[PDB]
């Protein structure tokens, strides 16, 4: 019912879901603008990033598809409750604020890539994105205030 | 003859100087590729940059005249050393790696608009731009390393 929500039926289960269109982010559970946010990411960086390399490697060649996976496992371990996504950024993510539990800080709209600002605007509180595409490669996001 | 230096003559003193016409440098003293460089920069935004909005502000309305003159003024706080190239990224930056003190990271040719990038490859070690001008607005650029 709320805006950008939609509901769904898996087509391997038949199991009723919801999907949030402007963050990506599904859930078994029916759902019920601030002027700043602060979000925590995970990034997971691909062959076509604007930036292809991170601590992690100096070169990224891992195709977009293949970023896309290793950020759907990560879900699925944050939802089952078997990971931490804060844990998971600090050691997986290919961004310089893996270091800070991959803390961005507080931001207004304005400063973040269009898609990131979007799903980081539409979260709650406390609440993980789906897979948020941008230019530097595959998000998760946790709105953290 | 450094890539893209010239000699000129000022008219006022008499006295010949050089200019570098990709990184818009000039300096009375005689100056003297790697896959990457990492670069800090100062962005000042104005009402026809691509996108006006940045951290500081929700609207940026200045015009690009003001953005060119506050670019000229922080580059003379800076030669003067009144203030430090980082003090005035942190304080004035139009980007949010003003958190960084303008570092930017290191990148290769390809992921930066051309007159930045061309800038920030003509720029040896520890030198500084300028006015550069993209179409995000107008930036000083020192090169790191
Ligand atoms: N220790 C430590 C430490 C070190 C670094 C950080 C850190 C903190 C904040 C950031 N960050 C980056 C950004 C800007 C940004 N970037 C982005 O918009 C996005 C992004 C892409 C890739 C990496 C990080 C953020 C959200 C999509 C970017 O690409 N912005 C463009 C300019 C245009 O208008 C959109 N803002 N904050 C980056 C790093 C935190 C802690
Ligand atoms: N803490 C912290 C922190 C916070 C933010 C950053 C940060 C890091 C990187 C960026 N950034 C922005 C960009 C995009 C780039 N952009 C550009 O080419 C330019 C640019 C404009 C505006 C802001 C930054 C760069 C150089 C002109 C751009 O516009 N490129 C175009 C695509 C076409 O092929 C040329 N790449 N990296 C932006 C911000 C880093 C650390």
């Amino acid at each position: 019912l709320p805006p950008g929500w939609e509901k769904a039926m898996s087509r391997s289960s038949g199991r009723v879901y919801y999907f949030n269109h402007i963050t990506n982010a599904s859930q078994w559970e029916r759902p019920s603008e601030p002027a700043r946010v602060r979000c925590s990411h995970l990034l997971v960086k691909h062959s076509q990033s604007r930036r292809p390399s991170s601590w992690r490697q100096e070169k990224i060649t891992r195709t977009k598809e293949e970023a896309l996976e290793l950020i759907n496992g990560y879900i699925q371990k944050i939802k089952s409750g078997e990971e931490d996504f804060e844990s998971l950024a600090s050691q997986f993510s290919d961004c310089s604020s893996a270091k800070a539990r991959g803390d961005l800080g507080a931001f207004s709209r304005g400063q973040m890539q269009k898609p990131f600002e979007d799903a980081s605007f539409a979260l709650r509180t406390g609440e993980m994105s789906g897979p948020v595409f941008t230019d530097s490669g595959i998000h998760i996001i946790l709105r953290t205030e």
